[PDB]
């Protein structure tokens, strides 16, 4: 599913990301924009042989099982394919663990490089939230 911007803002807010670990909703929407272009089906292989999955490009070395990432963990206890669903619940639950791990949203390198320090409330402009 390709979310609209305000559609995704509303879903992320419903699931508790606004101000989660102190990160306002626009940070999360900005991260999804540059990680996946709002596409839940996005996947991208990494040089280390892991893959990133879904709206927040959650990676198979630590967080989910894809069966092809040797000596990986599954700290979110899900199959990576769960992260591709139109229902973002599993991606949100796993993102909450990731952002709690010690480096905050710096775990998403698109957030660090394209969202951090910018006017992230622009991403929720106009939305009825």
């Amino acid at each position: 599913k390709v979310f609209g911007r305000c559609e995704l803002a509303a879903a992320m807010k419903r699931h508790g990301l606004d101000n989660y670990r102190g990160y306002s909703l626009g940070n999360w929407v900005c991260a999804a924009k540059f990680e996946s272009n709002f596409n839940t089906q996005a996947t991208n292989r990494n040089t280390d042989g892991s893959t990133d999955y879904g709206i927040l490009q959650i990676n198979s070395r630590w967080w989910c099982n894809d069966g092809r990432t040797p000596g990986s963990r599954n700290l979110c206890n899900i199959p990576c394919s769960a992260l591709l669903s139109s229902d973002i619940t599993a991606s949100v639950n796993c993102a909450k663990k990731i952002v709690s791990d010690g480096n905050g949203m710096n775990a998403w390198v698109a957030w660090r490089n394209r969202c951090k320090g910018t006017d992230v409330q622009a991403w929720i402009r106009g939305c009825r939230l």
